[PDB]
């Protein structure tokens, strides 16, 4: 288990990698949009998005900054 932190500029995107059998969680410091697993989710400030890789293949979760200012994402990997 580990954590890191990334910053995304308005309009820009960032991918979060998850390994098979593992899961991740992203907490958004502001409005954000997520894509993965064929689904989409948007967060309010303070909220977090969870994803679990139930496949045999590596997956990636899309981050998008919906705000007018740079957004911080707290990235947790389990």
């Amino acid at each position: 288990t580990r954590e890191t932190k990334v910053t995304v500029n308005p309009g820009e995107e960032y991918e979060v990698k998850v390994n098979p059998g593992t899961r991740v969680e992203i907490q958004a410091k502001g409005p954000a949009e997520f894509e993965g697993g064929g689904t989409r989710t948007r967060l309010n400030p303070g909220e977090s998005y969870k994803f679990e890789n139930l496949t045999s293949q590596p997956l990636r979760i899309r981050l998008r900054n919906l705000s007018d200012t740079p957004i911080e994402f707290r990235i947790r990997e389990e």
